[PDB]
């Protein structure tokens, strides 16, 4: 069952929040999840473009 | 080595091409492309919304 699911993390450059939806399994968001924890950061538009 | 990457993705639910950008080592870029073929979809603006 892949569900729908609110992804909330700190951006990589200014430590806005970013907000995005997925649509995944339980294990698929456990797994994202751990991933936000270190290994991997989430960029705001802005930042996405350059300029804060 | 964090690196900058582009995530290019079919919205899960309109099939629009949502582009994001992520800070990651190696492995989890590799992980998360390996998620986006089955497990995980994202979503787009209009999507994350309701209405297309
Ligand atoms: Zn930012
Ligand atoms: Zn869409």
């Amino acid at each position: 069952m892949k569900q729908p699911y609110a992804v909330v993390a700190s951006c990589a450059y200014c430590e806005k929040l970013v907000r995005l939806t997925v649509l995944a399994d339980h294990s698929a968001i456990r797994q994202l999840e751990e991933m936000l924890l270190r290994s991997l950061n989430i960029v705001c538009p802005l930042c996405t473009l350059q300029r804060q």
